[PDB]
C-alpha cells in the first residue's frame, strides 16, 4: 500500500554529540567537535566595529589560543592551536571527542538536499530537511546565536558534513560554507549590500516528486502527451523551472522503471500542470509543486 | 527574527531516542524495539507469523513463546531476554542489561491536534525524523514502509523525553495508527488486519491559529483587521470549511501567543475569518500559501524562540 511521504530529515544524534559552544571576546557561537578538532565560522572574532570590512588575517593574529573559550557543556576544552582555512577557523583541543562519528566533508551541489541540526549556544534546538537553492542560498529557520549549525546527510553509519551556517541575506536568506570553510554562493563573510543570483525552481526534484505521489497510487496529473527535452524546456523555463539535462532524465531511469511512466511523458504531465494549475486538487498533499525531494530521497523514502 | 521566509516543520533533535532503539526478532518476524532501564517495549504482533495476522489470538500465542523465543539485538550484540509479557498492545520484555543510554523520560499519552516527531525505524536503525500531528480522526499522515513498527514518537518537555507513540499499522486510506507506551491505541482501531476505517477528518483550528500567530511574530501581519467576532460566529463560518470547532479551552491554549503579540484570540478568529471566506487572492504567509494546521501553539514558541534541548 501507500507508504505516505513526509519532509524528513536524518536522524540528528551523530552531530549533537558533535556540537559544542565558542566564545571569542564577547561573541558566542556554536563549533563542531571532532577527534581533537573543533570547527566554527572565523567571524567568531569580530566585534562590533569589525563587522563592516574585516580583515580576518589582521584579527587573527592578534589572537592566541587562549583568546578561544570552548566549552562541551559545562566542562570547558583546552585549546592547544589554531588555524584559518577559508571562511572557518579550525582549533585543535587537548581531548578527543568520542562520539565523533565515522564521517567525511562534501561540497553539495545546488538542487541536492540535506539535514541542518539548528543550535544556539552549543545545544541542539531542532532538526529540519532543506534543499540548496540552485542560487546557493538555504531557506532556512535561523534566529541570531544559530551560527555554526551544520548540514549534514547520513550513508548508514557516516555522516557526510556539507554545511555551516554564517549570514542571513538582506531578502531574509540564508548562506554558508562546506565544512573546508568555501561559500556557497558569490558572498563574503561582512555586513554589505550583497544578492544572490535569480533563483529557480528544481525541475529534477519536481518530476522525482511527481513520481512519488505516482508509486503512492496517485496519478490524476497524468496525459495522454510526450514531450521532447526541448519543448519541455522552452514551457517550463517561462515559469522559472531550471532547464532539464539529459542527465538528469537519465538520473530519473530508476523511477521511470518502477512505474512504467517514461521521463518525458512525465515532463509532459509537469507541462500541463504548470500551463492549467492543479485546479484545487493536490499532490501527496501539497496545493504546490514540491521542488525539495531529491530523485535518491524519493526512492529511499518510497522503497527502502 | 527567523529568516522571514517560511516556517519550517521542525523536529526535536533525535539523539535520545536513537540511543533507545533496538531490533527484536521472533521466528521470522523482526521489527523494532524500545530499550529504557531493563525492559524492551514492543508491538506484540510481533509474536504473529505471515497468515497469522488476520485475527491472532495474541494470548494463546504468547504461551507457546519462551524468553528464548525472543532474539533482541542492540547494534551487533545479543541482548538476553530474561522475562515477558504482555501490556494491552505491546509486549514488555526484560532484560538482563539496563540500557546505558536510557535518558530521563515519561510515558503520556497524546491529546488530538497534538503533534510530536517521530523516529522512523528498522531493523533496529533509525533512518529518518519527521513532524506529525495526531488528527482529529485519531491517525497520523506519517511516511512507513514494511518492518517499520515499533517506530516511536515523541515530544522533549525540557530534559524528559516524553513518550508517546509506537507504531503498529496502516488503514486504507494511506494513513496510520498505533498505541501509546501503554500500549493503548489512539482511536478505536485494534492490531488485527480485519475491515477498519478512519472517520472524516478535520482541520485543526487551534493549530492553524497558532500558525497565524507565529505569521504575526514573524512580521507577516497582512491578514490582520481591526475587527472581532464571537467564538459562535466564528464556529459557524470555519465548520463550512471543515474546521474544527473552536473551543474556549482553545482560546485559553492560545493564550502566551495572544499575549506575545497583544492580538485577542476572538480578533485573530476575525483574520481567519476573512481569510477563509475571501481566500489569500495570491499573496502569501510564512511563504505558504495554504493555512498550515500541523504546527501547536508550543511548536510555535519553540522555534520562534530557539528553544533547545
Ligand atoms: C550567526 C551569528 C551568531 O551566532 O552570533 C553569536 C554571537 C549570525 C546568523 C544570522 C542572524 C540572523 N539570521 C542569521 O542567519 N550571523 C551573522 O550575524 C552575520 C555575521 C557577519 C557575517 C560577520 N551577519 C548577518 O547575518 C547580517 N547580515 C548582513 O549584514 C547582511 N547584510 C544585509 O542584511 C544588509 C543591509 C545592508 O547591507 C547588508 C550581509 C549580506 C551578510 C544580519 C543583518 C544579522
Ligand atoms: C508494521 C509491521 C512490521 O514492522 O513487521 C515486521 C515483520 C506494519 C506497518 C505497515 C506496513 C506498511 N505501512 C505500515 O505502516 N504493520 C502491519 O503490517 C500491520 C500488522 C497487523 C496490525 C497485525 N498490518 C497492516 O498495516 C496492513 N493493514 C491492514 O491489513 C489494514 N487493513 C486494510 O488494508 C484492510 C481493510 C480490510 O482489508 C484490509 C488493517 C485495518 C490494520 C497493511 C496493509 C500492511
Amino acid at each position: 500500500g501507500s507508504s505516505g511521504f513526509r519532509k524528513m530529515a536524518f536522524p540528528s544524534g551523530k552531530v549533537e554529540g558533535c556540537m559544542v559552544q565558542v566564545t571569542c571576546g564577547t561573541t558566542t557561537l556554536n563549533g563542531l567537535w571532532l577527534d581533537d578538532t573543533v570547527y566554527c565560522p572565523r567571524h567568531v572574532i569580530c566585534t562590533a566595529e569589525d563587522m563592516l570590512n574585516p580583515n580576518y588575517e589582521d584579527l587573527l593574529i592578534r589572537k592566541s589560543n587562549h583568546s578561544f573559550l570552548v566549552q562541551a557543556g559545562n566542562v570547558q576544552l583546552r585549546v592547544i592551536g589554531h588555524s584559518m582555512q577559508n571562511c572557518l577557523l579550525r582549533l585543535k583541543v587537548d581531548t578527543s571527542n568520542p562520539k565523533t562519528p565515522k564521517y567525511k566533508f562534501v561540497r553539495i551541489q545546488p538542487g541536492q538536499t540535506f539535514s541542518v541540526l539548528a543550535c544556539y549556544n552549543g545545544s541542539p534546538s531542532g532538526v529540519y530537511q532543506c534543499a540548496m537553492r540552485p542560487n546557493h542560498t538555504i531557506k532556512g529557520s535561523f534566529l541570531n546565536g544559530s551560527c555554526g549549525s551544520v548540514g549534514f546527510n547520513i550513508d548508514y553509519d557516516c555522516v557526510s558534513f556539507c554545511y555551516m551556517h554564517h549570514m542571513e541575506l538582506p531578502t531574509g536568506v540564508h548562506a554558508g560554507t562546506d565544512l573546508e570553510g568555501k561559500f556557497y554562493g558569490p558572498f563574503v563573510d561582512r555586513q554589505t549590500a550583497q544578492a544572490a543570483g535569480t533563483d529557480t525552481t528544481i525541475t529534477l526534484n519536481v518530476l522525482a516528486w511527481l513520481y512519488a505521489a505516482v508509486i503512492n497510487g496517485d496519478r490524476w496529473f497524468l496525459n495522454r502527451f510526450t514531450t521532447t527535452l526541448n519543448d519541455f524546456n522552452l514551457v517550463a523555463m517561462k515559469y522559472n523551472y531550471e532547464p532539464l539535462t539529459q542527465d538528469h532524465v537519465d538520473i530519473l531511469g530508476p523511477l521511470s522503471a518502477q512505474t512504467g511512466i517514461a521521463v518525458l511523458d512525465m515532463c509532459a504531465a509537469l507541462k500541463e500542470l504548470l500551463q492549467n494549475g492543479m485546479n484545487g486538487r493536490t499532490i501527496l498533499g501539497s496545493t504546490i509543486l514540491e521542488d525539495e525531494f531529491t530523485p535518491f530521497d524519493v526512492v529511499r523514502q518510497c522503497s527502502g
